[PDB]
């Protein structure tokens, strides 16, 4: 057939004699999208010979169909159904009143079977290895956490099996792909504090440390702009098409601000209910709350011309299509004002579900405030680890307290909903509730991973700390060699989830093995 | 206008009343090519109103034009002229007998002015640096030689300014681009001997050395097949389109054969007219002469179906177009027999001047014999360096003797001509005279570079030994980052020699600087 991946076939048979029909399609994942025309089925020329037309409907989310008489502009029937991948469905519209019935000709396939099988195979290997082994400075929990986030992004960037839950969410909500970048910012803040405390304890000067901070930030930004962003398979680089924002640029700016703050207000770690780690660093908290107030003010009060003030929405056909060019609101407006459309991201994640035409950069200028807030929460985690290193009970109690506080803030902001909160979770805007949700997840992960890996030693972090010790090499590496064999080959079927998933799992395992080889040879690159 | 790079405009005005004309074009660089149709000019409809037509003629080499009456198939006049780049020439054909005259409307540009200016600027910098400095184990000559060849290939591979003398020759003869690969094979043989002598003198076992040899050869071949050959900007790799031969594959096979021979017949270096370095290694010479006899026999006596036996020619329209699919002869036939057309090089250098349609691989199977012969001559150079290291006069005398012998052999084979010798110089076939010519050049280079750099110390090899100590990193590096900024940007004019030359010079200097940075940080990768 001609069905692409994640698409079903819908055959519409119109038995009505004197009324044409227009088939409108809306996805269930849209929040207030507009109905779009799917197919036009004419009237039946003679009784007993119904006119037909075929359309392809997406199967990732539920579908809502509305059949409207193209003359009277009225609705004859409306269906809400969830079509399955590669299915063959027939819809019959006939008199006696008009009622339209949906039937299944060919059953669909189970498209999530590769994911279920890949999890069971992975779980079966873990049990065998653990059972087989039974018969036979540098914190390791932070390396394990960073390596977990690394393995996840390599799977996600390489495609994720072309599954919708291993991709970035269109506008609002969370998928597996939306977790890894905030966790990298969190871990990078924690490592900022650990490194700076060690260096300033060895007696090193603050000005040489400042020089190292500036050099590392400049180097990260330059690598991001020149190596990671461009698609050089298209052609040589021209300035008018250069994308200035990006991932490594975000890390460089966040690292500079947070590292310079910590260096400026650095204090020796002194040697048990006490708020020492919090109150000893109150100037940072004051400045961070000032930045958070700035983000809220610019997001909810800045007037954007030709756009509602405080608009938190995708534009396109979203919000009933009233604001087709307002993708982002104040964040997008500031990006376009300072950098320009041609220096932004040309394929925002909302372009597929909301059909937005403007350029929006997820790593823009306004979200760097919340990137800095995430990194500073990571710094607080490092402070807990170092201040109370003698007592494990103190560390676990503080991690639990922070996780609970940030979780309650996220519940209040998002209202435990995807689109109906006061500040819904959104990776494109780097929302406040995005930061608090992912920070509570990071504190819970550290809560589980600290006693298991560091205190007791029940686990060593294998195989996660091998890329966790070469994160920058693995990141820049898979960006450079994304199209190379063995990370990518020509598939017998591009429309198969099984083949894409196998390819991406193999490539991710190859990067874990490359990082293990570098670790085994004691080759560690720090930017 | 619409002239591309290295093209002139030819306007033909036909004043003849009753005879059409057909304009045939042949290049002077062709050996026995066929005339190709350039443009068809009809007859003049009325006296005093001559019909005209415009054609673009290449300006890299001389042009031969033949005007033939399209009815009687006779020749009215024939011109041999050398058109200049971007010139505007008008050719008038008129009665009184018929004589055709060539006139220059717009003068051409001097297309080699950027090359002349780039040499003077380079020479002016050398004089300033040498004058300014005046006011203010590992052989260095081998590193300088390898670095010179490295700088040359990086300039050549990146385009060479799009100059025809910085590209590979079409079939026969030499350009600057055809010198660098044989010199790498020569230096690699010399380094084989130096390394093996040192290791076997330190008492290391021969079997562990054999393991190291096999590992290095396998690794070189794998890197060549997977990283260097494919164009991943086109798409993911499929087996049916994989090119098996290549540069690093050639180096791997040559290294394995030569290193295993030297290891097998290794002898300690003993401590002055004597042939000790030659006669102490007579088994290698016997085996090398046997391989050379094999190459000559398979090249001049193997019967290729549908092809003359011992054909040393490009096919295409060459040799008067009698053998359009015989590109290569026995070498190409063996390549196609063993590997197949779809696993060979799809754009041989002859495809532009001789219009060949078949696939030919310059790094094929039959030329590896001559690659091994070149590497073994390099081994002989290393033997001279180590046997007579005490006496500089002995080293210089032996280098001069070898250069003279190989030069005389090259003169005898090529007959001091491009196409008229018994075995003309040809990089595609890796001819015997190609090997002897480039070996005499390498021996002369070593003759000049040994007393200057090593014995006296007048020069240190700057800036050439910095990439000479990281050759593999520089090679694989510029292959991976060929399309990246700052090595390539979008030009304001793609048809300008000045802009291409500036871009390629800047990229080559950047690779010298990268290698200097690695040397300054003591980071050396040996494959
Ligand atoms: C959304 C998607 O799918 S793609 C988006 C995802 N983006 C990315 O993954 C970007 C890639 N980013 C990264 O890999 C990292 O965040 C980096 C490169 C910015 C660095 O993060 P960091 O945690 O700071 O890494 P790094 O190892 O360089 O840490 C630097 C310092 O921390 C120290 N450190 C790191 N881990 C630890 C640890 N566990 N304990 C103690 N010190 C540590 C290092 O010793 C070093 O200190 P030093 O230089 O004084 O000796
Ligand atoms: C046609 C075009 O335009 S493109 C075609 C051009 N192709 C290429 O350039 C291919 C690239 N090839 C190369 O760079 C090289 O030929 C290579 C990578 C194959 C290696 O060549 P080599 O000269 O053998 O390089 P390398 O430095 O690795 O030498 C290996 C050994 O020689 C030793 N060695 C190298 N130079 C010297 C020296 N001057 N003195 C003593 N020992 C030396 C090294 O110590 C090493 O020994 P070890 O491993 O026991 O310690
Ligand atoms: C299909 O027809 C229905 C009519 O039942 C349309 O629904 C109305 O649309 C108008 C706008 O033209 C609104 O003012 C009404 O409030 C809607 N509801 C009713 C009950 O009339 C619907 O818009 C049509 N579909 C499309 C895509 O235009
Ligand atoms: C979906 O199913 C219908 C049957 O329910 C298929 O329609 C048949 O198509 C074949 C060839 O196209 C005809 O020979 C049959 O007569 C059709 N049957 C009916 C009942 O119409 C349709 O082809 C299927 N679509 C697919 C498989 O893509
Ligand atoms: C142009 O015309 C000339 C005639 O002077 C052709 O030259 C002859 O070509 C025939 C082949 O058809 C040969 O047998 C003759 O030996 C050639 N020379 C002479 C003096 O007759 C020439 O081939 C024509 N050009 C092209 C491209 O066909
Ligand atoms: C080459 O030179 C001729 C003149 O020798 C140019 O022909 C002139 O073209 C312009 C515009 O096309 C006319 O206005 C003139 O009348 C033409 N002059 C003659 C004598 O024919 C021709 O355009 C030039 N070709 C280029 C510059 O590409
Ligand atoms: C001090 C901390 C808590 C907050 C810092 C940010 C404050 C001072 C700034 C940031 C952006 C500012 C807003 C920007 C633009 C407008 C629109 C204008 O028509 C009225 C003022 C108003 C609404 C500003 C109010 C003050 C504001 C919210
Ligand atoms: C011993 C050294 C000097 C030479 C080794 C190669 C010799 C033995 C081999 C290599 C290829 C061989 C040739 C391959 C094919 C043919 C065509 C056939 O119709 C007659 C024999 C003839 C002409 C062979 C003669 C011998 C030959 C030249
Ligand atoms: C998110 C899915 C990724 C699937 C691959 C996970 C990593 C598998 C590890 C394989 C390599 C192990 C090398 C280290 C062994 C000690
Ligand atoms: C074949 C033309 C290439 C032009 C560039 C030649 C190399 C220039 C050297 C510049 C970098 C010097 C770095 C080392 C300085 C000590
Ligand atoms: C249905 O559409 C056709 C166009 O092909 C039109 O001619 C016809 O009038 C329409 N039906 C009605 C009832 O108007
Ligand atoms: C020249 O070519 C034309 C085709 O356009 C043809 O009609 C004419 O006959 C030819 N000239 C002669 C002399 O045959
Ligand atoms: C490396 C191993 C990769 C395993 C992935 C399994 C893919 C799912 C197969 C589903 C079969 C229907
Ligand atoms: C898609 C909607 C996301 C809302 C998430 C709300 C929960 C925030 C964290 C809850 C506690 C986490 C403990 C691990
Ligand atoms: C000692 C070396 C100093 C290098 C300085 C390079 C420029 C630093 C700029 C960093 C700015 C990043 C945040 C905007
Ligand atoms: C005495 C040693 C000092 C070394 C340099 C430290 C100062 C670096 C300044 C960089 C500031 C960056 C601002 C963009
Ligand atoms: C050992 C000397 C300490 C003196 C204070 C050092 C403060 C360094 C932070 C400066 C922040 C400014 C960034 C541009
Ligand atoms: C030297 C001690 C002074 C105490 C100042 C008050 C500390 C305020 C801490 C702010 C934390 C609020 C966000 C968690
Ligand atoms: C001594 C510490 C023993 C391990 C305690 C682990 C606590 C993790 C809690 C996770 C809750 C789901
Ligand atoms: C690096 C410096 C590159 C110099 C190359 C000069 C190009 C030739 C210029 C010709 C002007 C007409
Ligand atoms: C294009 C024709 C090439 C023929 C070259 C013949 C000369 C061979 C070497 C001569 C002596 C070299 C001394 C440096
Ligand atoms: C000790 C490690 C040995 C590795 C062996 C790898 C295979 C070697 C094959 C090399 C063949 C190259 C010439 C055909
Ligand atoms: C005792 C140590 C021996 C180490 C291995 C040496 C033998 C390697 C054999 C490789 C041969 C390659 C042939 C293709
Ligand atoms: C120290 C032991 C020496 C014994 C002889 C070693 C010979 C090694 C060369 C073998 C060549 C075979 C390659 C496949
Ligand atoms: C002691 C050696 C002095 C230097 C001798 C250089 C010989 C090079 C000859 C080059 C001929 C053109
Ligand atoms: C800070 C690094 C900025 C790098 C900008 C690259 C610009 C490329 C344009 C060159 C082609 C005209
Ligand atoms: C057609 C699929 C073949 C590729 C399988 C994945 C590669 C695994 C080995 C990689 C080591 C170089
Ligand atoms: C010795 C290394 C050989 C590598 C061959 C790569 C083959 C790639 C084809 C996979 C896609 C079907
Ligand atoms: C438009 C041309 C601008 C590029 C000039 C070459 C780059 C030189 C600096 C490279 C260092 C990153
Ligand atoms: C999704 C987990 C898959 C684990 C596969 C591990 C074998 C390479
Ligand atoms: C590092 C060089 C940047 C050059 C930018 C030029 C913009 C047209
Ligand atoms: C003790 C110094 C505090 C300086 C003010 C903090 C906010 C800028
Ligand atoms: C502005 C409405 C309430 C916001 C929730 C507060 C969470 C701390
Ligand atoms: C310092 C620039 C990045 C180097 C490329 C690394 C590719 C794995
Ligand atoms: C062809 C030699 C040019 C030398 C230029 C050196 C300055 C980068
Ligand atoms: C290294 C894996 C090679 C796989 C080759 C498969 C040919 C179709
Ligand atoms: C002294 C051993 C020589 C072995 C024969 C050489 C040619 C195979
Ligand atoms: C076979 C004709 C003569 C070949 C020249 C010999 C050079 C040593
Ligand atoms: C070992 C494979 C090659 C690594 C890439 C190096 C790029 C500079």
């Amino acid at each position: 057939a001609e069905l692409k991946m994640d698409q079903a076939l819908l055959l519409i048979h119109n038995e009505l004699l004197w009324t044409n029909l227009t088939v409108y399609w809306k996805s269930e994942c849209c929040y207030h999208c507009l109905f779009q025309v799917l197919v036009n089925v004419p009237q039946s020329p003679k009784a007993g010979k119904p006119s037909a037309a075929a359309a392809s409907v997406s199967t990732q989310h539920g579908s809502i169909l509305q059949l409207n008489d193209t003359l009277e502009e009225k609705e004859v029937c409306r269906l809400e159904y969830r079509f399955g991948e590669f299915g063959n469905y027939s819809l019959l519209v006939k008199n006696i009143e008009i009622a339209c019935d949906l039937a299944v000709n060919e059953d669909p396939v189970d498209s999530n079977l590769p994911v279920s099988i890949a999890f069971l195979i992975g779980l079966a290997v873990i049990i065998v290895i653990s059972f087989l082994r039974l018969l036979l400075p540098r914190l390791r929990s932070v390396d394990t956490f960073r390596g977990i986030a690394l393995i996840l992004m390599v799977f996600v960037n390489y495609g994720g099996g072309k599954y919708w839950y291993f991709k970035h969410a269109s506008w609002n909500g969370l998928t597996v792909a939306d977790l890894v970048f905030p966790w990298f910012v969190f871990i990078m803040g924690s490592s900022i504090f650990l490194s700076m405390t060690s260096i300033l304890q060895r007696g090193c000067s603050k000005f040489r440390l400042l020089g190292k901070i500036a050099w590392r930030s400049f180097l990260l930004i330059c690598i991001g702009i020149i190596i990671v962003n461009p698609n050089y398979c298209l052609g040589p680089l021209s300035w008018d098409k250069v994308r200035i924002p990006g991932v490594l640029q975000r890390l460089g700016v966040t690292y500079f601000v947070v590292a310079v703050l910590e260096l400026l207000f650095a204090k020796p770690v002194p040697e048990c209910l006490s708020l020492r780690d919090i109150t000893s660093s109150w100037p940072q908290w004051l400045l961070i709350l000032v930045l958070e107030g700035l983000w809220l003010g610019l997001t909810f009060l800045l007037p954007v011309p030709g756009c509602p003030t405080g608009y938190l929405g995708p534009g396109g056909i979203g919000d009933f299509g009233k604001y087709p060019n307002c993708t982002g609101g104040a964040a997008g407006y500031i990006d376009r004002l300072l950098l320009g459309d041609d220096h932004l991201y040309q394929h925002p994640s909302s372009a597929v579900l909301y059909h937005t035409e403007v350029a929006y950069d997820p790593e823009g200028i306004l979200g760097t405030i919340n990137s800095i807030v995430m990194a500073f929460l990571g710094v607080q985690a490092g402070k807990i680890l170092l201040y109370y290193k003698a007592r494990t009970k103190d560390i676990l109690i503080r991690f639990t307290a922070w996780c609970c506080i940030l979780g309650l803030i996220s519940v209040a902001l998002t209202k435990v909903s995807e689109n109906e909160g006061f500040i819904p979770v959104n990776k494109n805007l780097w929302s406040l509730s995005y930061v608090t949700t992912l920070s509570s997840f990071a504190f819970f992960i550290l809560l589980v991973l600290y006693p298991v890996v560091d205190v007791k030693g029940l686990w060593t972090g294998t195989p996660f700390f091998y890329p966790g010790m070469n994160s920058i090499l693995v990141y820049v590496g898979h960006e450079v060699f994304e199209n190379y064999f063995p990370f990518q080959w020509k598939l017998k079927d591009n429309q198969s989830h099984k083949e894409h998933l196998t390819q991406n799992i193999v490539a991710t395992a190859l990067w874990v093995l490359i990082a293990y080889i570098l670790y085994r040879k004691k080759i560690f690159w720090k930017i």
